[PDB]
């Protein structure tokens, strides 16, 4: 099945200025979506802002300003930020876009003309904060911001509030045999496997209906109406997942403008996402409610989620109340884009909460990049060992030769794997034992003493080295995007070889290639003092 590979990221409320866990779910995204496009695979990767509800109604007023200029300028932010990251996003789509409300209603009024929506109430806990409707086993006492005794969501420890409204509800409780039939079908569908079986666990013990409207007083009128019933407007979170079908229809211009929107997800040969990237804060809105749904609508279900953790700083809560921010923007002027990314992705893996410390990043940026990466480029391009400044033609292969080429060839598919899983880190550090192994391989070899003592045997340690590095940056462009071209260029790397299938062999490169110019002093990864 030929297809445009699919890759989303969540769309994020726009209640607040965009902070490390918008920049790292949308880093996630950029990368599957980067590995995709190196493949030589048609890609479209979509990132977003989520616009209405009485959540960001909230924040606008209580900025007293309109929602309409609130939302602008936040989305603006959000827009600058995700330039400023240096991503490969191709869209990014906003809720309050007119083609999106219409996608919306058209899905309302599938769900609405299968039978599957019908006029009830909600009575019970509601988190504005999370907009998510909670049972009474998800709720705690708490405090409120006038240190009155409240309730709280046991999730997230936001406010709750009772709700009792007549609302348009979906027959959730419907889906209950086809959900589990459609996780027991596809047991790689939710990634990592722990959070696979917390979602079977909660189908397993019942779904009641859900609320699927709400009062439009309620949501201050900032919401999509209900066809045909102008009391009432669509959840949030309904119209919220549509963006993954709105997304998968629109015609994008160079300039990354909506310029049209498609009768029918076919046409663009997008849609069903194959990567949902999202925190594990929304796993229930993108594995229990978005496939009932779909399935209501006689939509096809998307082939994975993936749900990471939460970032902390120095093992305390990002926060700006609290004396503890994270700004990912500073802190990859200070260290690096590419580095910054690297250690996001290699720090932690999805089913973990990551730690940052300044301490632990400038420990990976010098030894990972900048010793074992870094210090391999420098040596297999110096004109001190690579004399002539090319690829040389290599002679006969020794044992210990063909054990490091055995590593080099046998990469490419380990990679592959784990991107697709995904499982990002574990890509990583595949990539990484290659370098080591091929960073004590030129140690055992000296082909610095070679120069002198055996020039033919240099030929041979060259070749292999440069192969080793060319392959290793290959898989890791993805993850080192502004690096990895560095480095191409300092091999002397044709653009032809930079990406596809054909690539990942070992000697797509031929002997002769010359290398690119030196700049005097340039090094690629520099280290830095720990403080
Ligand atoms: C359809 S993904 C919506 C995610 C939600 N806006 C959030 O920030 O959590």
């Amino acid at each position: 099945v030929e297809k445009v590979f699919f890759v989303t990221s969540p769309i994020y409320y726009v209640n607040a200025a965009p902070h490390i866990g918008h920049v790292y779910s949308t880093l996630i995204t950029d990368v599957i979506g980067r590995y995709h496009r190196v493949k030589g695979e048609r890609v479209f990767a979509l990132t977003g802002t989520d616009e209405h509800g009485q959540k960001v109604a909230e924040a606008a007023k209580q900025k007293q300003v309109s929602p309409y200029d609130f939302t602008t300028a936040v989305a603006g932010e959000f827009k600058k930020c995700f330039e400023q990251m240096d991503y490969s996003i191709d869209y990014f789509i906003r809720t309050t876009n007119e083609q999106h409300k219409a996608v919306v209603k058209e899905l309302w009024t599938k769900l609405e003309q299968k039978g599957d929506i019908y006029l009830g109430r909600y009575e019970g806990w509601y988190s504005i904060s999370d907009e998510s409707f909670l049972t009474p086993q998800n709720i705690t006492d708490g405090v409120d911001k006038d240190g009155n005794p409240c309730k709280v969501s046991l999730e997230s420890g936001h406010v709750v509030t009772w709700v009792s409204e007549e609302n348009y509800m979906f027959r959730l409780s419907a889906f209950r045999e086809r959900l589990l039939e459609w996780y027991h079908a596809n047991p790689g569908c939710i990634v990592p496997e722990f959070r696979r079986r917390e979602v079977i666990r909660a189908v397993e013990k019942g779904l009641p209906d859900l609320s699927v409207s709400r009062a439009r007083a309620t949501l201050h009128n900032w919401a999509i109406p209900v066809p045909g019933n102008p009391d009432h407007c669509v959840y949030v979170w309904l119209d919220a997942l549509t963006n993954y079908l709105t997304g998968s229809r629109l015609r994008v211009d160079e300039s990354g403008k909506e310029v049209s929107l498609v009768d029918d997800f076919n046409e663009l040969e997008r849609f069903p996402a194959d990567v949902h990237v999202i925190g594990k804060d929304i796993l229930k809105f993108h594995a229990i409610y978005w496939p009932a749904f779909l399935l209501s609508a006689g939509l096809p279900l998307p082939k994975k989620i993936v749900a990471h953790g939460w970032w902390t700083k120095d093992r305390k809560k990002i926060s700006k109340s609290l004396g503890n921010v994270f700004d990912p923007v500073e802190k990859a002027e200070e260290f690096g884009y590419d580095a910054l990314k690297y250690f996001l992705l290699r720090e932690s893996g999805f089913s973990d909460d990551g730690d940052y410390s300044d301490k632990n990043m400038i420990a990976r940026l010098n030894g990972e990049l900048a010793d074992t990466l870094g210090n391999l480029v420098m040596r297999c391009t110096s004109a001190k060992i690579n004399v002539n400044g090319e690829w040389p033609s290599p002679a006969a292969y020794t044992e210990e030769d063909e054990s490091l080429i055995q590593l080099i060839k046998d990469l490419p598919g380990t990679a592959d794997h784990y991107y697709l899983i995904p499982d990002i880190q574990k890509a990583i550090i595949a990539v990484f034992d290659v370098l080591r192994a091929i960073n004590a391989y030129v140690t055992d070899m000296a082909p610095w003493k070679l120069v002198k003592t055996d020039p033919e045997r240099l030929r041979t340690v060259l070749y292999i080295t440069l192969e080793g590095v060319r392959v290793t940056t290959l898989l890791l462009s993805p993850i080192l995007p502004r690096k990895s071209v560095v480095i191409f260029d300092m091999l002397g790397v044709p653009e032809v070889h930079r990406k596809g299938i054909e690539n990942f062999e070992f000697g797509a490169v031929p002997p002769g290639t010359r290398l690119g110019p030196a700049v005097e002093g340039e090094v690629l990864f520099s280290k830095r003092s720990t403080e």
